[PDB]
């Protein structure tokens, strides 16, 4: 049973803007999903601070970024907190409206796309590497739940019943056939090196055969 929903207008607006625009430096969308992980993760930490039985679904806080070639796919998995299914239809737990307004204010204002983590919607950066981007999450007070989105101004929402995750969130994007540097390990590497070094959770880049 597939739900699908269209974006909010706003929404929508974010997401056509960051794939038609003209913008060479896409590899910041890793930056923004990492630290859209760490944010999570962080999230479960304190709250296994008052009351440990909440990490009965997963001890191990982390990160691991998961290339596959052979189906042309970046997985970034977290261990965070994860989300509801209201959370997701609800802008993946962001608050996107006020986000975007802001975001495309400071656009025209000089900015340029690299500031979108500062308005609170980076994830929809993955649209710059991405034609179409999965997300599994389970929350401890949820199931869960897959969101998929090739954008076009809706997204979809079903039960998963895929892989058990325990707790956390896992974004699978499906590269652009352009875009598949970011599934080879030196640029993997690097771009974590550059834009994530301070990530106070591991980050484990998984090899392929
Ligand atoms: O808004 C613009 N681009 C834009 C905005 C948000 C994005 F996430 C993005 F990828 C590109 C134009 C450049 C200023 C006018």
């Amino acid at each position: 049973e597939v739900e699908t929903f269209a974006f909010q207008a706003e929404i929508a607006q974010l997401m056509s803007l960051i794939i038609n625009t003209f913008y060479s430096n896409k590899e910041i969308f890793l930056r923004e999903l990492i630290s859209n992980s760490s944010d999570a993760l962080d999230k479960i930490r304190y709250e296994s601070l008052t009351d440990p039985s909440k990490l009965d679904s997963g001890k191990e806080l982390h990160i691991n970024l998961i290339p596959n070639k052979q189906d042309r796919t970046l997985t970034i998995v977290d261990t965070g907190i994860g989300m509801t299914k209201a959370d997701l239809i609800n802008n993946l737990g962001t608050i996107a409206k006020s986000g975007t307004k802001a975001f495309m204010e400071a656009l025209q204002a000089g900015a340029d796309i690299s500031m979108i983590g500062q308005f609170g919607v980076g994830f929809y950066s993955a649209y710059l590497v991405a034609e179409k981007v999965t997300v599994i999450t389970k929350h401890n007070d949820d199931e869960q739940y897959a969101w998929e989105s090739s954008a076009g101004g809706s997204f979809t929402v079903r039960t998963d019943t895929g892989e058990p995750m325990g707790r956390g969130t896992k974004v699978i994007l499906h590269l652009k056939e352009d875009q598949t540097e970011y599934l080879e390990e030196r640029r993997i590497k690097e771009i974590v090196k550059k834009h994530s070094q301070f990530i106070g959770y591991p980050i484990t880049l998984f090899v392929e055969k």
